[PDB]
């Protein structure tokens, strides 16, 4: 993902798609006065086009393009494939980036004994990091630890020398960004004259915090780093591209919202008794979301053509409960489209049998108590919460809302004997979605352990996102998702 560059300028991308790119150059990076817009900067016929990208938490919406899950998804499929201003331009040859400071392993500021204690302390075999020089102004250290799991173990350091911007260990290849020097020595390990073999396996987690400290962390990041975490983040989402081949059938095409945002063919939700009479019947645009107790299913809002599936779903689950995260319509838009019957009122969806039994308004969202059934047959209820207060743009200014309708949702799960996984959706199911899914698995941990338990924030996206496209959006979500633990904690703190 080298051709993300996170503190670049428009006049920089320019200059260097001009003096170090061809015909076909390409790269993406972020605007700082504007939270989640982005720009796709690409050379052709020897003049610069930056191409508008907007988030504004559902997906990445592509000016003249599609919409998709990622931006590594999205250069994936120009680079595979179509896109245009009506002239098309084509993404041919990434610019790379040779900035580390979206690299896990890289924490410029610190010092040589402060990189020790946290490699003492948090730190195993393999793990590393690098920082700048203090004594050497402009050169860096790689500082890994090696042993046992005393003095069985110890910390190593290496001077990284940098000469007329390239980097290298005193000797052999010089590197053309930190980046490529990491990589190479990762796959290749230093040897010491003594034998110690410096393998640089895991980057020092700096991210896994105390639940009970999360007002200090918040404090911190607050100063942002909130923003330098979240990239990091996305640097990592080109580990993340797992083959979606099931819902880029022709017969599955006009099940998915957006055709491009689709389920990972390893964790979808196959469906099984289909109509025997149709080709495919077995597809929907839905996740499994297993934390690595409670699951998920995560899912997109659905078309007038995939009700009938949505139920055959919550019915062959044995789902229980159902989370909507938009109303039906915004900004005159239609985000989820009603799936279940008016309230007292039965309709049939297919095989599928749905009562409205009974809704329940609250403040922040509407329950529907309904019945569902296979016609002939099976009856189990599914309570359905309707969030209708999220803002159409960006997130709630207080989790509060949230948290409350979470904790109700988690309690009427519990109280059912054997329920299936709570299903999370409308729109795309990937920002919103994600966002409450997240935040439910963290809330999990600390009702289960209390405020003295560890957490990892990113660890925690890293691992639904490799379960759903793109699950959690945008930094404003990102950022959220803390304001939502950092308060959760406080409630229960007294
Ligand atoms: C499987 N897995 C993936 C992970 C990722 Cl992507 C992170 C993660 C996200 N953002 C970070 N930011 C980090 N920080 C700031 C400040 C210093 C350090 C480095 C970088 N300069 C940004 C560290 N880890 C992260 C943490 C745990 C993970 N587990």
């Amino acid at each position: 993902r080298r051709w993300f560059h996170p503190n670049i300028t428009g006049v920089e991308a320019e200059n260097l798609l001009l003096t170090r790119g061809v015909d076909g150059s390409f790269l993406a990076r972020p605007s700082k006065s504007n939270p989640g817009d982005f720009t796709l900067s690409v050379r052709r016929n020897g003049a610069v086009t930056h191409i508008k990208i907007q988030n504004t938490g559902d997906y990445y919406d592509l000016y003249g393009g599609e919409k998709f899950a990622t931006l590594a998804e999205l250069v994936q499929y120009y680079m595979e494939h179509q896109l245009k201003e009506g002239d098309v331009i084509e993404l041919k040859y990434p610019l790379n980036c040779a900035d580390p400071t979206s690299e896990r392993w890289f924490h410029g500021h610190l010092s040589g004994k402060e990189a020790e204690k946290l490699l003492t302390e948090k730190g195993k075999h393999g793990s590393f990091l690098v920082r700048e020089s203090q004594s050497h102004p402009g050169d860096f250290v790689l500082s890994v630890r090696t042993g046992d799991d005393d003095g069985k173990s110890k910390v190593t350091h290496v001077m990284i020398r940098c000469q007329e911007l390239k980097y290298d260990v005193g000797g052999g290849e010089r590197f053309d960004s930190l980046t490529d020097l990491v990589e190479h020595y990762k796959k290749n390990p230093m040897v010491e004259t003594l034998g110690t073999v410096l393998q640089l396996k895991q980057p020092l987690n700096t991210t896994r915090i105390n639940a009970a400290e999360i007002e200090s962390r918040v404090r911190e990041l607050s100063k942002q780093g909130f923003w330098e975490e979240f990239e990091t983040l996305q640097q990592q989402e080109c580990k993340l591209l797992y083959s979606r081949k099931e819902g880029q059938r022709q017969e599955n095409k006009n099940k998915n919202r957006y055709k491009n945002i689709l389920p990972f063919d390893h964790t979808r939700v196959v469906l099984h008794d289909g109509d025997p009479n149709e080709p495919v019947s077995d597809y929907i645009n839905a996740n499994i979301i297993m934390p690595e107790k409670k699951s998920y299913i995560a899912t997109q809002g659905c078309l007038q053509n995939t009700v009938n599936d949505f139920w055959r779903m919550v019915f062959q689950e044995n789902s229980r409960v159902i989370v909507m995260t938009t109303k039906e319509v915004e900004r005159g838009k239609s985000k989820c489209v009603k799936y279940w019957p008016d309230e007292y009122a039965l309709k049939e969806y297919g095989v599928m049998r749905v009562r409205n039994v009974k809704e329940s308004a609250a403040h922040d969202y509407t329950l529907r108590e309904l019945k569902l059934s296979k016609v002939g047959q099976t009856e189990r209820t599914v309570w359905q919460y309707h969030f209708r207060t999220w803002p159409d743009h960006g997130v709630p200014s207080d989790p509060g809302g949230v948290l409350d309708f979470l904790e109700e949702v988690h309690h009427k799960q519990e109280s059912i004997m054997d329920a299936g996984p709570v299903v999370v959706h409308c729109s795309a199911g990937i920002g919103r979605t994600g966002t409450f899914i997240v935040i439910d698995i963290l809330i999990d941990i600390i009702r289960e352990k209390g405020v003295d338990c560890d957490i990892d924030v990113p660890k925690t996206i890293q691992m639904v996102r490799s379960q759903r496209s793109g699950m959690v959006q945008t930094e404003a979500q990102y950022r959220f998702i803390y304001m939502a633990v950092q308060h959760y904690i406080e409630t229960l703190q007294r």
